């Protein structure tokens, strides 16, 4: 008799993604608070200890082994935490909350959510593997380099913090509260500085460890929880290391990144095979895909979308520009059916790379916009072009639709669907397609307005009233990068039917995504 939550829509869609002999699977989670954070689907040959241990590295540091899943009682077990979900194929793939409620009396559906800051800091280590012994060194090397790591201090000085280990006396409560509060894994980032007491082949490793902070845990609890991260990217290392010695890749070096794959509410920490070959870093992604129910029809994993947590990681885009601003629209209004757009971009506009296009870059910066999506959502690594490259495909000529369609149809072999209009006021009567744009290509979409040039983020359409409102990210500069000087003015902002000029013609130009990453 007690009370475990989970989120069985998400569960239901990690099955789906991984159907995209038998099936079986494991169930993580914060098990004091008996809740289910990923349920992980896997054919009966991935059932393995090996695998578990793959996985759990690869969790964040509050997450651990709960327990497994039985489906139509003929899948294999492997023990195993405390409890086993009972499941059924129907149930799975109608996707019954209905059916899972009644099958496991002691859970209770609920639409888990995002918490806590991310602590982070860049560590590195070094390892010696002697010659035919790679493999039985590189895992012991690991063993005992997690002994080591209760000695390790974290150090933030432009806020007086250090984590470091303590006598639960010493321990300081609530002690990073001011910056947890109402934080967010994906943005809200405490970075620290690692340190230790002054007191063959050789493999050197550096890189992110990322930690949750959550509201109202004492100084402790963060020690602890640094030290378990720490040792799980070690043992994500040695395990991938390993991995490309029997496959005789060698001793490949590492690169270290930290995702939020699509639906998920906590992070994924990954050691990646980056001295590979192309081709066989490819493999790895999807067998990745694989092992975590990522899903078959866009990639997830590629280094340019990576989160970009620590400072002295390598990003492939600006860390000035904002990501998603559209996602601080606190004050929403739906007026009926949303459609948005699909992942992550950064918002360009006026006076950006230290340029002055008052009146003719509006539409490049829209440009800018829809490329910045295309490398966040990991279609390219090249960098989002200035307005001169641009151009090269005159000087200081405002453009429209129609160019943009072709600099991204020869800069990034990119095709377009084009939706043309008489009117601002028949925008709408084609607001159907427009939706349907966002709900599959998803990718944010360029209005050719008369004079000026727009970016929409997405609809807020209701088929009943017809009333129809639409999202929209201007291109022209008011701000520094002030977050409240956006959202509050109307420079990303929902807006009515009423603001497309009746008079006038309009362009669409709706970028199309290739079909294998």
């Amino acid at each position: 008799n007690e009370l475990w939550f989970i989120d069985a829509q998400a569960m239901f869609q990690n099955y789906a993604n991984l159907r995209s002999t038998t099936i079986g699977g494991f169930v993580f989670g914060r098990k004091a608070r008996k809740q289910v954070i990923h349920v992980l689907f896997a054919y009966a040959e991935d059932l393995t200890e090996s695998n578990r241990q793959f996985l759990e590295s690869s969790l964040s540091a509050d997450i651990e082994l709960v327990g497994n899943l039985n489906i139509d009682g003929q899948s294999q077990i492997l023990p195993g935490g405390q409890f086993t979900l009972q499941l059924t194929s129907r149930m799975l793939e109608n996707r019954s909350i209905s059916e899972f409620l009644d099958m496991n009396v002691m859970f209770n559906n609920e639409h888990v959510l995002m918490e806590g800051a991310s602590c982070v800091s860049r560590v590195g280590y070094e390892w010696s593997l002697r010659a035919g012994r790679e493999q039985e060194d590189v895992k012991s090397a690991a063993e005992r380099l997690s002994m080591a790591s209760f000695r390790f201090t974290y150090l933030n000085a432009e806020h007086g913090l250090v984590i470091r280990e303590q006598k639960p006396e010493a321990a300081q409560q609530k002690y990073l509260d001011k910056f947890s509060k109402g934080a967010v894994p994906y943005k809200d980032v405490i970075e620290f500085t690692a340190m230790q007491s002054l007191t063959f082949t050789r493999l050197v490793t550096i890189g992110e460890v990322v930690f949750p902070a959550f509201f109202g845990d004492s100084s402790l609890d963060l020690y602890k929880r640094s030290r378990e991260a720490f040792n799980r990217r070690a043992n994500n290392t040695m395990m991938v290391t390993v991995n490309g010695i029997r496959a005789g890749r060698g001793v490949t070096t590492t690169t270290s990144a930290t995702y939020l794959p699509p639906g998920w509410v906590s992070l994924l920490h990954l050691q990646l095979p980056t001295k590979w070959t192309d081709n066989e870093q490819r493999n790895y992604r999807i067998r990745l895909h694989k092992l975590f129910n990522l899903p078959s029809s866009k990639p997830v994993l590629r280094l340019s979308q990576a989160l970009a947590l620590h400072s002295e990681s390598a990003r492939l885009t600006n860390k000035k520009l904002i990501r998603e601003p559209h996602l601080s629209i606190t004050n929403y209004q739906p007026v009926g059916e949303i459609t948005t757009v699909n992942g992550p971009y950064n918002y360009h506009h006026y006076m950006q790379d230290g340029i002055d296009d008052s009146g003719w870059g509006c539409a490049y910066r829209s440009f800018q916009t829809i490329w910045s999506w295309f490398i966040l959502n990991g279609y390219t690594d090249k960098p989002v072009p200035s307005h001169r490259e641009i151009q090269q495909a005159g000087s200081r000529q405002w453009i429209g639709s129609t160019e943009i369609s072709f600099v991204l149809n020869e800069l990034l072999k990119l095709e377009c669907r084009f939706i043309a209009t008489n009117s601002g006021a028949e925008v709408v009567e084609r607001v159907r397609e427009l939706a349907r744009h966002f709900e599959t290509s998803g990718t944010p979409v360029m209005i050719g307005g008369n004079m000026l040039a727009h970016t929409i983020l997405g609809v807020d359409f209701n088929d009943t009233t017809g009333e129809t409102k639409f999202l929209v990210l201007d291109p022209h500069y008011t701000g520094s990068e002030d977050i409240k000087t956006i959202t509050s003015k109307g420079w990303c902002a929902w807006k009515p039917a009423s603001f497309w000029s009746k008079d006038h013609f309009y362009n669409m130009v709706l970028p199309q995504p290739p079909s294998d990453a």
